[PDB]
């Protein structure tokens, strides 16, 4: 019955109200009644957007990669891979200068020996790039792994360009067919996904209401300004970083982050970004007026290999750990950081727990090692016990650097539409 | 060369063949020589009909979903809801009677006393509610699960109709082909499924001997009785809740029974009623005249949620654990066994396994604990030793529960096809 | 600057100077630079072709087996599994005299007792028979497993047909949109397939080169006799059972094999024949003129249950091992090896590792145990050191074996296309 109310104003409300119930009810410590009681509706709105995550991508790139030009495909993974390793390499060095300006883990005030064991390896270079190849569609597409979907996909809309170029008229009317069911599937998905988000304001109070009740009692102390060097440095990634380069490619920041709105708020209270997608792809699409043939490759790609929020995270984590043992970083030290986190995007692309096998990847490489006992374990696992505070703003920043990279690179391919950016 | 013989004739003949030399070889030892030899016939049908299970429900529900308005879905899926709880708490009640009438387990006369383990709770009812929803509908369908399917192909017709319902020629004619990929993949499957039921009478043959001569020698004493009462009960539950339900809503109940006849040897058969399902759907079509949008909704959902004939024997069982132990229960207590046994076909919905989780659930009610040693694990493992004889006839009992509930659902819907109930 | 070249030139360079590269690598004992960054060229080559084997397989014959009668279909089916059989037999055969003429293992001289504990056991027929039958069909896509596949996409293709010559419009439009979504999705399949043939001398070359640089150094010994014995017996195969049969049903063995060539290298360097089976098919399709509803059944079938090669290779190494320690093989004892083995490609059809468990059941039959530590044990780890040179060599007779097969049943079913076989 409350349909009829508009629903982005109603995914705010919801945004609030969460966030101020959850912690009104963690502080007194009834945080296991949210969990209980108003989590599975927040786990229902995940569930029902998770759901249209394989379909949407498959469908939409097919159809993408079919209506365009495989010389024109080529150009724009180069633009959009550039744009990524860029705005990366912006975020750790951004997570760097706000954790030195919080002087975040001074006072935890641990005292740590100069011992160093490795923990995690990176899988191979090679063989993570030869794992973008499936060797069965059927069983990526059930298991759900995106970068072989995206693959797939882009080599059968191609052949199906091919194709419908083809003299024989039963080739062409085959390969039409084809097409049709793969448009018609991908029209259906973003149907539903306007759909889902009548009751995405229910699932975004659940969400964040759950994520403040069980983790607001532990922002305070070392944390609190892990807390505040983190969301300030995500506010400065948004602000500057996304605002100067969408001004500098004549897009005005403003209205993109008007429009941005639902894709963000979804992803800040899902924290996943994957399944953010099919917001993103459909706010791309009816929003941003991006053609698919962009934003079907560059969102899917962007939510795997693209987190500016998890790099200036690791940006932040690194000067809390090394502050808070009593060794601070030497600059050779921060470059190397970021170095390595670009480098271990690229390197842990689409491996599960890749979150995980970054950040011990990053601390590997300037010689804090998470030995079990040790005082380095110790402060990873004071991180750790606000991981979830932090991944609402660190899984924003993720899926909206995607969208401000997509709009960028169509408005350089002038596959973006102006008319909806006329005021 | 036999092909060109009736049908529904040779059914029969196996049927009764079947039973007939099954009993005849586990009498003269050779039950052994049955299961290797005549068995492989039997599991060869199974197959065959297990292979079109998840295309059918997939394709002929996104098809009827299409057909049909969300507000009729509705409708339709309260009446069915409220259908099955009734008749399963009806068959409940029917067991306890049929169970009172043959005093079952009343000369097994094991002592127990009066100590309790408490047990580990039964699935969650919140959790599985949210398995319907999918989070990967080609990994729903990989695993074979049933009511994630449902729920993904019913969002995926009600998107198609609205569709097919713009103003853009392109969007229309895309949606229309993928309707119609899905209907031809219907026909095709229930073709398939009437090329199948041509092979169904040597497999029915082979799967009724093989029961009869693994378990006929078992038939003896008071498990004798139980199997006495479990059949009289399923043929009390189709005698009179299904006769006069639907006398009440103005179906031939004997027409009924004979369009039924095929699904009902199916699943007394194959044991399996999610595997009788292709049958079933064929007989609830070219059979009985119910439209698509009622019996592809209705049918995979009570395969899954419905099952009168386990709900009698579960009736049958606890009695017959309760009296063979040396405790008859109170009266409240068979209540508690009713409502606690409506409440665990939900909280099992889909669940692998539910058989036996639903009748630990049952037994946990009322105070009959199944600590291992104990007499109570004891008379439940006497029951065990029939469970195939039993099985037959309540797989039986709950597929045609399924049928009947669509064809009231039907007549209540002006969506039952008159033409076909006179002669 | 790449593509312009031709590819079957392209091709055989690639498979000659990775060889080569290969010998002289490992020869000097380079191979872990070859496994390290040559190595990833090839692994890509094998992935690229993996990927399309389900896709085409599944469209090729939802279309083909619609595209043909179900009375010409079974027909079809009885003619190759008799031309498989006999094949097979007679690969065991070429691999017993080519291992008596080579005289393989007869100076490895390790004494061996007669006692043999029973250790390996048959998996059952009745259930990898039943196991053909798919229980639910997305799975079997997803799981990789052909031969329920093939059965699924035969059941549909024949239904689709059977709809489309019904009365009703509705009904013919809907199937044939059905089987119009399957051909499109073959039709980019093979496009796909020729696309990726332009990586191939590349891929070729990385794979060749690793396996020569792992394994050439063991080519010496009573261990090169054997790839000698094998070898020979592989182009017995080809130049008399592939040829002899191929002039019996009238093709010209000459114009078969120049056809073949692309499948045959492919299959030589991957060493996978169902990995391989995208090259075979369009092979087939696009170069011998078979017809869809002949290849589409007969090609995959074949990867799964017809390799002539590995029963030459069992034929060989089962003299090898009995040669090896001391109890040569008696005359009825190879019969039975003979029987045996033509019975194992049957019962392990579909089943995984299916290799291993063939070659133990073959030894076995003649009273061969591999209890750990026993002799035979150990003359069967002497062979599986060079098991990749072997490898090559077997999987390639199998897919030619395939290829030969299905263009004779076709030939006899007037489904070939003879124009593909004249020459200006
Ligand atoms: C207690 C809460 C329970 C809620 C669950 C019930 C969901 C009901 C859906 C109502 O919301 C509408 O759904 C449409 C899709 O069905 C969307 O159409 C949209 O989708 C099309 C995409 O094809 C766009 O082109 C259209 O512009 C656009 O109106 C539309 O936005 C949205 O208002
Ligand atoms: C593993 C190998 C096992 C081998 C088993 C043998 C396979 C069966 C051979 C085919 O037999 C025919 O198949 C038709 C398929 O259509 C059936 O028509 C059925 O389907 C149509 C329904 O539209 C109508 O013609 C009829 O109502 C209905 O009899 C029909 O009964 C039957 O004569
Ligand atoms: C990891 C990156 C790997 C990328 C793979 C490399 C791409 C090579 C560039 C394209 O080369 C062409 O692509 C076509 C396929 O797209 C092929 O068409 C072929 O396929 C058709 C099949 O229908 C035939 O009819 C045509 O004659 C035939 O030219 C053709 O041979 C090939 O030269
Ligand atoms: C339940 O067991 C499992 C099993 C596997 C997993 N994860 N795999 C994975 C992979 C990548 C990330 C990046 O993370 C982002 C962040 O944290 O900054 C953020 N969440 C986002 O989506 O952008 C995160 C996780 C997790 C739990
Ligand atoms: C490996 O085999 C499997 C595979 C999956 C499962 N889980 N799903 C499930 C759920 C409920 C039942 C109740 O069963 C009925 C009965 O006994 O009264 C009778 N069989 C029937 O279908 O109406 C039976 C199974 C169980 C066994
Ligand atoms: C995808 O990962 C996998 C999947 C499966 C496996 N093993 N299963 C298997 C391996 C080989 C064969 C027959 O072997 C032929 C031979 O050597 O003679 C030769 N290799 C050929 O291709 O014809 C039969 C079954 C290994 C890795
Ligand atoms: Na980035
Ligand atoms: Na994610
Ligand atoms: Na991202
Ligand atoms: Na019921
Ligand atoms: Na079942
Ligand atoms: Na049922
Ligand atoms: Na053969
Ligand atoms: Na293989
Ligand atoms: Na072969």
């Amino acid at each position: 019955r409350y349909l009829d109310y508009p629903v982005l104003w109603k995914i705010l409300w919801g945004l609030v109200l969460g966030a101020v119930f959850g912690l009104i009810a963690g502080h007194f410590g009834y945080a296991g009644a949210v969990k209980t009681y108003i989590k599975p509706f927040g786990d229902l709105f995940v569930r029902l957007l998770k759901m249209l995550v394989m379909p949407i991508v498959l469908a939409s790139l097919v159809v993408g990669a079919a209506s365009i030009s495989p010389a024109r495909l080529g150009r724009v993974g180069v633009k959009i891979v550039v744009y990524y390793l860029a705005t990366s390499a912006m975020a750790v060095f951004f997570g760097l200068i706000v954790g030195r300006l919080f002087n975040v883990g001074a006072n935890v005030n641990l005292g740590s020996g100069t011992g160093k064991a490795i923990e995690a390896q990176p899988p191979s270079l090679v063989q993570t790039l030869l794992n973008i190849v499936p060797t069965n569609p059927f069983a990526s597409l059930a298991k759900g792994e995106v970068l072989p979907v995206i693959f797939f996909a882009i080599i059968l809309g191609i052949a199906i360009t091919y194709l419908m170029n083809r003299n024989e008229e039963r080739v062409r009317k085959s390969a039409e067919t084809l097409l049709r069911v793969f448009d018609g599937l991908a029209e259906a998905m973003y149907l539903i996904v306007g759909g889902v988000m009548q009751y995405a304001p229910i699932g975004v109070f659940a969400l964040i209401a759950y994520v403040m009740a069980e983790q607001g009692v532990r922002v305070v102390g070392p944390l609190a300004k892990v807390v505040g060097a983190v969301y300030t440095g995500l506010f400065l990634q948004i602000v500057i970083t996304y605002f100067i380069l969408l001004k500098v490619f004549g897009i005005d920041p403003i209205k993109f982050i008007r429009k941005a709105k639902d894709a963000m708020i979804t992803a800040f209270v899902t924290r996943s970004s994957s399944g953010t997608l099919p917001v993103t792809m459909r706010v791309a699409e009816e929003e941003m007026g991006v053609d698919k043939g962009i934003f079907s490759f560059t969102l899917p790609l962007g939510a795997t290999i693209n987190m500016d929020g998890t790099a200036l995270y690791q940006g932040v984590t690194v000067l809390f750990v090394a502050n808070a043992i009593g060794h601070p970083l030497t600059l050779g030290q921060q470059l190397v950081v970021v170095l390595t986190a670009v480098l271990a995007s690229i390197g842990t692309a689409g491996v599960p727990g890749a979150g995980a096998i970054m950040l011990a990847m990053v601390l590997q490489s300037v010689g804090l090692d998470l030995t079990p006992g040790s005082p380095v374990a110790l402060a990873y696992a004071m991180i750790l016990g606000i991981d979830a505070i932090l991944d609402m703003g660190r899984t924003m920043v993720n899926v909206t650097g995607d969208l401000a990279g997509t709009v960028i690179v169509a408005k350089t391919e002038k596959e973006l539409d102006e008319s909806k950016w006329i005021s």
